[PDB]
């Protein structure tokens, strides 16, 4: 309830130097040179540890007479952002036995075979193609195959 500053200056701090884009609700930096007040978020260098104000919500900061400065996830705006945790999404997704469609993932992620190859690989390391054969060759193996 009502959105306030942590509870100490050096815990806010954190946040701000931490940079952390899912503060919606942290605290507005106010810049008494520039004069104006970031969202809860942001991670522009501005203001040092002292030429620099806390507030709880940009309406407040606002009302105090400041500018505010956006581009610091404000409220809605990144859906997730993060290469690790989609290709992980994408492994789940593509947890089937019937060939997929490439492209398919592709359209759920907005990009070109070429990105979500090379992320594929660059976490998993190895193809989907390699997954399935992995499978029947370890299955094979495991008999004294070969
Ligand atoms: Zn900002």
């Amino acid at each position: 309830m009502k959105k306030a500053t942590c509870l100490t200056d050096d815990q806010r701090w954190q946040s701000v130097l931490a940079r952390d884009p899912n503060a919606d609700g942290e605290f507005v930096f106010a810049v008494r040179t520039t004069g104006i007040f970031c969202r809860p978020s942001c991670r522009a260098r501005h203001a040092l540890r002292e030429n620099v104000s806390f507030y709880a919500n940009a309406s407040e900061a606002l009302a105090a007479g400041f500018r505010p400065c956006k581009r610091c996830q404000p409220e809605k705006a990144n859906a997730q952002q993060h290469r690790l945790d989609k290709i992980t999404h994408a492994c789940r997704l593509l947890e089937q036995e019937t060939p997929v469609t490439l492209e398919a993932l592709a359209d759920q992620v907005a990009m070109s075979p070429f990105h979500l190859h090379r992320l594929f690989k660059a976490t998993t390391g190895m193809t989907p193609k390699a997954w399935q054969q992995a499978w029947r060759a370890r299955r094979l193996r495991e008999s004294l195959a070969k």
